[PDB]
């Protein structure tokens, strides 16, 4: 299940997060990990 990414600012990368964020979940089915 899509985790609260986007909801406070969020995005999901198939790969490790770009920026200085930090990965919580996972977005899609398991492809995708959400970061914010």
């Amino acid at each position: 299940d899509h985790y609260n990414c986007v909801s406070s600012g969020g995005q999901c990368l198939y790969s490790a997060c770009p920026i200085f964020t930090k990965i919580q979940g996972t977005c899609y089915r398991g492809k995708a990990k959400c970061c914010k």
